[PDB]
């Protein structure tokens, strides 16, 4: 055994640098904004970087813990 998680950690950059109205496409899909990797030069996440949050977030690896599957 003796097995550990690799682990976490944080990285500076509490104000998020995107739109308003994409601000918002985030906190409705329950979706991490610094998570979402902004394309703006700047990092700017723009509206597409949301839609394309999801479309990672849905394909993501997680355990069987069960019979459910999707």
């Amino acid at each position: 055994g003796s097995s550990g998680s690799s682990g976490h950690q944080e990285i500076k950059g509490r104000k998020t640098l995107a739109t308003p109205a994409v601000r918002r496409l985030a906190m409705e899909n329950n979706i991490k904004l610094s998570e979402v990797v902004g394309s703006g030069k700047d990092g700017r996440i723009l509206k597409e970087d949301i839609l394309n949050y999801l479309e990672k977030q849905t394909g993501a690896i997680l355990p069987p813990s069960g019979p459910s599957s999707g």
